[PDB]
């Protein structure tokens, strides 16, 4: 499959293509027509079109290619079907290294989220996460996998109650990246991820059109895993712990039921009035562990609500926090890493918008309080001891594209890895 | 939490509150303004409002308080969340006795129905029922529990078929209150209760808005259990048998299916065309055992249909019977015990309104015969040997309040306990 | 065309048909095998079967035929398609007169309700009612037809608001049957009928499956009109007034809207929160006019709720009243006239189960009070001056069969005419 | 009635109510317990609870009462049913003036949005707006009303196409508040408001649960009208134009249809693929007129999308703009006026998220671009000549409460009036 030359030009396309065409093709190959408005976005969109032409082998030739332009092209060219090869252009040592780290880790996030639930159950997610971080951390990473009946015995009633309906046991991954080597080193940041490997909705069963992409309901877990790995390649030299709450949310003779009250280790009692709001139930157990470590920073990521996508579409990740200064610091990281985040409201009154007639907390909202992403964020705040300080919640509205768009193939995008990594090492 | 005084007055409140105000608050405490139209109702409603003010500790002070006015206040004050404390007023030995028996047994019915399915499965239901009766009956009670595969070996195909989908096995509690201890003693009455600890609807899955309260689908079993216990405290000195058909109605690779034909021990064949019409399938097995005891009367109770709630709301329990004299006696008991019952139609033609193209009986009605509670009553009559006499069926439309109302908190009300107890001891 | 003879026998069919067959056929014709259990019911079901055989011309032959048995047969034989001929047997004068009165008036009720909306608009319904009563009342009847803008101008805001959406003007028929001709004669009774000639639901549009029979939403109006004409054939010699509130509930640029507030002539303010609950809005105007006549009793009939059919199927009409003695007299009339009625609950608390946040009354109920037929009856009570005495509300759940059944063809049954006529002449 | 005294106190209530209790009662009256956290929020909630006690006559007694605490109490005490009398405390001339202007203008917005559609059609909304402004401005305001067919002849195809299905003609109100009188005086700001007096959804009909509050679909028009009047009381000394696009969105034989293409005076062609997205179609016409006045600032307000409520609940208004500095000024005005606003995303790409196969623009988004409030903002940006600068779009998600909550009765809140007025006068 002979290669197709991809060249960069600041000159416009000829009249046959128009002064508005972003790409044109002659015998020598394909020319991307840059204009300076948003060249990375234009390149990623031209790459999506090129995949559409059936061009499975390209060569980025000529001058003008840097790491971001190469990455922008690949981000758009890569698709879940067929094999693609990109002959990279000669690059600076530092840029080639940055690019290989993006291809190694951000593509692991896209591929892991795209993996079918049958291939990636809770145990595989936990192990693949250890394998990714072990490949870049070496002996600086240690971990503990707690699963099935052991979670119940230990009181992780959120993760266990949600995952016990499946024939594949729920799993808690607790990973520790300790560079200094000092076993008593202060924990700088705690990362918590929602790892629902398949979300049927449980007894609150989803419709097929809404459940057919639920193999991606572990997107949050994959995003914080990549963020820790990428942060290490960026020179992270501070202690960070990773908590993955992994489980399938299925229907069986043992699955949790509406009305069930989950008692957590911090004393919180939650009435389940919708089994499809299971992500917040498993994250609650991770936030309890992250909060006990009293780190300077707690970052959780989760494909938690459709509400976040009604508010930002798939175009931005939802940022929530009572801590304005830490939110400003994360949006600054996003600006530097070319990733999209938009802050949505989280105030004290959101902690009272999940009323229950039988327990202190309900896991689902009501008609009077329909801001689904904000009430879920208020729910999570009840599982972070100093919730007003140093805690960020990311609702992963930009993680998955059910259908191809202008700049993305179908599937996971990998967005969010770089922003969190930038914040961990800034 | 210091006690707030509650006083009764035949004088109206001042103009500030309103001439029609049922309660007012001065320096000395709260004053309930009685007019004599329906004092018990007014106090229960005032109690609900008082709970709304956040008052958690009250003392019933001054003259006028009796057992019924004390109970009316507690019936409206009690709610499933928080701790409340009532300092009773000096009462007569007989009245304090009656009140103590209502607090111990009727609140057992409210709390047991309110308990989540995870806390109260089929075995826990049967065991709590034995404990309540053993506490008031002593050595005059005996019982036999038949569960799981034993139900199928012994031909209890209705109870086994509905419950086998759950990892929590179906259970038949056969309890015998025999005061004389004589084994040949005549059985005065047989109580049969639907004990579906959780109803998902089965393959005919319910929507979340209709499933979120299904931990209460065993309200029938609790009501007859409380009725027997309360009757013993009222002097019951005749032999009474209790049959609790306990099961979870869940979805699994073992759950019953549409088109399945259940053959009962009395020869009736039933085609299942709706798995959510499971309560009548398990009750059928208890009615077969009730009939074989040749009792003077059979009383069954079940949170059986949405139709009864459409016909009577939550304001009355539905009463079905072919026996006019026995229904009259239950309505007289209802009047004396201040409980709401309303008779709905049950005639010979209802026994033919459940047509099936593959079996003698269908478990669900059709468009031509949409009287769901009457057709369910017709279905149950095929399992009572002498169905035209001594048999009462109660569709517990007043057992559970999904939301707080003027006189009740959310959850089980405990209604029906006193009426059945009065009929058993009259 | 040739007549198939129909004879009666208290002896059973031969073993080829079975000893349980209700009819058999020999060389002489068809024989109905009576057993004494319910001859009128068996005869009506047999006549439905004979219609099924395609026999269009029958002769009621031999002895044993009387008015009731001839009527029972015809009630089951008559169907909306095809033409049938029944050669009656020799009856005494009273018997034939009674039969001819049922054929003339009860089948008028069946045919009028069965008539399509295009043929029977508000104006046609009022005029046909006048034609029926003048035919038997001669010069003892006078009437007034008020329509369109005149209804709005004269304050009939309920009938006008519902009907103004149609290009066929709403119409009030006020008819006065005054035998003595004395304009000072006391009015003995007032009949109020819901005459919705077509109910689309309005902006609260109904689904096709529930709207395809809404040409029958004037069943109440036809039933009270027939009751008065039948009452006159029975010897009614007291003054009775008939009020028909006739209209189409359609969708247009002029139709009433959710949130609209209707102010009635008695001061009641009603917020419309469901345009499909339009029947009670028009009946309110008829009941104000009935109360103004200061009659000894008021009887309203209306195909008002689906709730009544969930409570009683199509097997009984729903009876609502605060007056136990009057309700008892109507159930006694119903037994004497072989018609099915069942009393559903109506208490003072139902008058407050239709809360509105913008007006005194809502026209639709809520989840906390789902007894639709009882809340609707409680709504109507706010329009009866002495609602606690002499007023009966009939929710016509037995008026229309959407599909043929054992004893009825598809369509209106005519049930209700005889009972009301009996109560008016008793 | 008799005034119930309401006193402020910085001392907690006794242990009978609790230390955390926000209000306590005695024979002297009701005492509100201020802790200093959110005195205004606490006073508003206490007032709501006082309305629940059924107190219709209150007196704010003692010191501490200023315009803001008086206003906070009134904001929670005011409800759409019954009459409330508040005996104000003595207040400084300036404090009392501010309070009287809030009562007059903000309650006007609450009462006008709460008015039923039957009472407030397009012409009544236009004339009531004129009455409010001309009442505070006098001869300093002139206006032009364009109605029905005149709108089609002058090219207002958005407003005319949406409102022509109604019997009540659409109406454009163009109001000019010109304080200097100079005809050439530059226009400082243009206000544009969605005046849909009733939204049935059109052929894309709404379900009753979502259409029962649609009398409030003109909330944006009432809010900008109230802001101008309030600005005038705050001393607005600059020229401001107000444009209200008023219409009913009904179903009739003349109503607009799916696939219809609307040509706007600015050349934009819009294909209607959802008649329920009609607010953006009428705003387009008001935004064209607003831009033609070349003002320094354009502010539009509309109850435009359910997406804004999924993003912010009813707790905040949605703010959309391409102008970061102007958006910053509205948020500062919001903080000074104690009103809740939250900024949602509006980027150049949103202008392409409403693809159509038959026109330049679609009036509705797709599954790929589900941020309905942002794509609606993108749509409106195509009708603002200088859309990147001096233009704010408010999606009024905090305008209407369908059910009563802690601090609000059911209905319009009146929120947004003060913020826009503050911005206009800053
Ligand atoms: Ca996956
Ligand atoms: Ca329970
Ligand atoms: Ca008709
Ligand atoms: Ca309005
Ligand atoms: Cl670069
Ligand atoms: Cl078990
Ligand atoms: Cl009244
Ligand atoms: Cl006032
Ligand atoms: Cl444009
Ligand atoms: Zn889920
Ligand atoms: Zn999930
Ligand atoms: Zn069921
Ligand atoms: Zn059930
Ligand atoms: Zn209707
Ligand atoms: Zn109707
Ligand atoms: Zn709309
Ligand atoms: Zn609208």
């Amino acid at each position: 499959t002979e290669a197709m030359k991809i060249t960069l030009s600041t000159q416009p396309a000829d009249a046959r293509w128009g002064e508005k065409a972003t790409y044109s093709i002659n015998n020598d190959g394909i020319t991307l027509h840059l204009n300076g408005a948003d060249d990375l976005g234009l390149i990623q969109r031209a790459a999506r079109k090129i995949d559409g032409l059936g061009i499975k082998h390209v060569q980025l030739s000529g001058e003008g290619w840097d790491a971001d332009r190469c990455w922008a092209f690949w981000q758009g060219y890569k698709a879940p079907k067929g094999t693609r090869k990109v002959v990279w252009p000669d690059l600076d040592d530092a840029q080639r290294q940055e690019l290989d780290n993006r291809l190694m880790i951000i593509d692991w996030v896209r591929d892991t989220i795209n993996a079918p639930a049958e291939e990636l159950g809770p145990s595989q997610l936990a192990q693949r996460a250890v394998d990714l971080i072990s490949n870049v951390a070496g002996d600086r990473v240690t971990y503990r996998i707690t699963k099935g009946e052991d979670l119940r015995e230990q009181g992780y009633m959120g993760l266990h109650t949600v995952g016990r309906g499946s024939e594949r046991s729920p799993v808690l991954l607790a990973l520790d990246y300790n560079p200094t080597g000092d076993k008593e080193a202060p924990v700088y940041a705690c990362l918590v991820g929602k790892g629902i490997t398949f979300d049927s909705g449980g007894y609150s069963i989803k419709q097929t059109a809404f459940m057919d992409s639920m193999k991606s309901d572990m997107g949050g877990a994959a995003t914080v895993t990549g963020a820790l790995a990428f942060a290490i390649t960026r020179g992270l030299n501070k202690r960070v712990k990773l908590f993955l709450c992994c489980a399938d949310n299925l229907i069986s003779g043992n699955a949790f039921k509406l009305g069930d009250i989950i008692t957590y280790r911090n004393g919180k009692k939650v009435e389940v009035m919708n089994t499809d709001a299971e992500g917040r139930l498993v994250l609650a157990d991770g936030l309890i562990d992250a909060s006990a470590q009293k780190p300077e920073m707690i970052i959780d990521a989760a494909t938690l609500t459709g509400a976040a996508k009604t508010a930002l579409g798939n175009d931005y990740h939802a940022l929530f926090s009572f801590d304005d200064a830490l939110a400003g610091r994360l949006l600054a990281s996003a600006a530097q890493e070319n990733e999209p985040f938009w802050r949505l409201p989280l105030a004290e009154f959101h902690r009272s918008q999940l009323p229950s007639n039988f327990a202190e907390l309900n896991n689902t909202g009501s008609a009077a309080y329909p801001a689904g992403a904000s009430t879920a964020a208020g729910f999570l705040s009840h599982f972070v001891e100093n919730y007003q300080q140093g805690w960020l919640h990311i609702d992963c509205s930009a993680t998955y594209r059910k259908a191809p768009v202008e700049q993305w193939s179908a599937g996971a995008t990998g967005l969010g890895v770089r922003t969190i990594a930038n914040l961990l090492t800034a």
